[PDB]
């Protein structure tokens, strides 16, 4: 099991944008020192509300890459369906070059009908646009050349500067947002990142469909390293840890999952992730990792309001990784 | 006179993309140390050839900002006419927060008909699209809200995250690319960045048009700090320095100024900039600064083939800055 971090950067009531971003920056600076065994760190993308104040994860990763020396840093869910593939390919190659191969390209389809309207993207052809955008973006990263002649993009062959050194070995991840995307990803043998806010059953169902589609297409997925973003809030008072987590995720659940039972969605997430005391077992989270084929686990302690307890927790996790 | 740096990142024959980008990174790391009196550093944008291998100057500035603590760093010519204004506003506010107010937003209109076709932008409305795009990004940077209802952008009112602290005090510069842009910039009292590859007469004509339009509109321009990017190549052999500069700019001149006399254009640039020995006077470059109202000068030593001679020159300039 590989360990890493991920940051949602939620700006709750009374918090300032500066405090939220300072927390990410200081946590990554601390974990980047050699005594730690976390290997990766990811930045989440969100627009148009305080439930995630980072709208450009590759730009944020760039700053963090300039600030660090050991960690590999990247985007968790760079939405390509509302962006331009040539521009993303140019940024990925630049970060690969400037950071000496430490940038990770986590990708995502669009999951907000509002954003599809905002950026003038057709809803009914969304899946086809996601795949056309990926082919252009993947061409540029692995061959340093882009070309398009289809119903979404049409332009002559051009070179992508700077030239990418990693090429096919630049790590890419796909956010599991629908069966169409998961099946598309299985045929390409690309690793999945699961939506943190989804239910455990949803993630397990995605993984089982991923296994089925890969087997039908004779795709070798023995070394595909799926990723599980895990929210963590450990407090000696079980009620303190459970309430801080409810105050952290409630706004986003109402925003991103409006047609669901709000209260059940929240409670299911408290069970799935790690919210409790230091002496609990969290077998629901261990079950979650195993049954989704996740070989990387990404931690976020951002709901905990005591920063000294967070540093204490990071060191405890780090020591067990050494063992 | 304020001093700074700018980087064109030309990848000449035989050079690798890594060597070019390592030069910028190491030069900025050295100059950021406290003993230096350079204040700014800028990254140039270019696409689809090796005459400038950085396609995302704000992403490159982000990395450099993470690497440094003192210098203010930004884009030299972020083209807004082919980009989305809401995305730029989100990135600028993000960089303002993460770098503690050290990001500078140098902007530019599009100067390549190929790029206008590539990104599906109408040529006849280029000037009007440039102005509609600026209003959206400038609204978001100074008020954290964007709204549009015109023939280029139409979307409901949304907030820009993260919260921008600098707002109106976030320095903006406008690349002097045409009379239409210079006049538009004069009415807003915004400072100019001159195209390095233009003739001296062209820059003086831009400045004189800027003074005229500002006077006609009762705009206070007494403290507007225009910027002059100056290429530098100092070598004990005057003929070596002139050849290294000829080999540096020839490709770009052929690319960006195809319908002009190539040889006259190059020689005019050799006269305008600082290409010679250390004991020469360079009164043509001093005249250039004075007659363009430039209060900031940006230096680039990238044509010199001896990197140790470049550092020696940087120290010589630095000592003269502190008198």
């Amino acid at each position: 099991m590989n360990f890493g971090l991920f940051f949602l950067n939620f700006q709750l009531k009374g918090m300032t944008s500066e405090a939220v971003l300072d927390n990410m920056i200081d946590t990554i600076a601390l974990v980047d020192k050699d005594e730690y065994h976390f290997k990766t760190a990811f930045v989440n993308e969100h627009h148009f509300s305080k439930n995630g104040i980072v709208g450009a994860p590759m730009t944020a990763a760039s700053f963090l890459l300039g600030l660090t020396e050991r960690l590999h840093i990247g985007s968790l869910n760079q939405v390509i369906t509302t962006h331009h593939p040539v521009r993303i390919a140019e940024e990925a190659s630049l970060l690969d070059q400037m950071s000496d191969g430490r940038f990770i390209l986590g990708l995502s389809d669009c999951v907000s009908d509002f954003e599809m309207d905002f950026f003038k993207r057709q809803r009914d052809s969304q899946q086809q646009q996601f795949e056309a955008c990926y082919e252009i973006l993947n061409d540029g990263i692995t061959t340093n050349y882009c070309y398009a002649n289809n119903d979404f993009y049409n332009f002559p062959k051009i070179s992508i500067n700077p030239h990418c050194i990693s090429k096919e070995n630049l790590k890419q991840y796909i956010l599991a947002t629908s069966m169409g995307v998961v099946e598309w990803a299985a045929k390409k043998g690309l690793p999945l990142t699961y939506r943190w806010s989804d239910t455990l059953a949803e993630k397990e169902n995605y993984y089982q469909r991923y296994l089925t589609v890969a087997a039908e297409n004779n795709v070798d997925i023995t070394h595909v390293d799926h990723q599980f973003p895990l929210l963590v809030n450990i407090n000696p008072d079980r009620d303190i840890a459970k309430q801080e987590m409810r105050d952290y995720i409630r706004g986003y659940i109402a925003e991103a999952y409006p047609n669901t039972d709000q209260e059940e969605k929240i409670e299911e997430l408290i069970k799935q992730h790690a919210v409790g005391t230091e002496d609990e077992y969290y077998e629901s989270s261990k079950y979650a990792l195993e049954k989704t084929g996740s070989k990387n686990v990404l931690l976020s302690f951002e709901s905990m309001k005591n920063k000294a307890a967070v540093i204490d927790l990071i060191n405890m996790v780090n020591e067990k990784i050494k063992k």
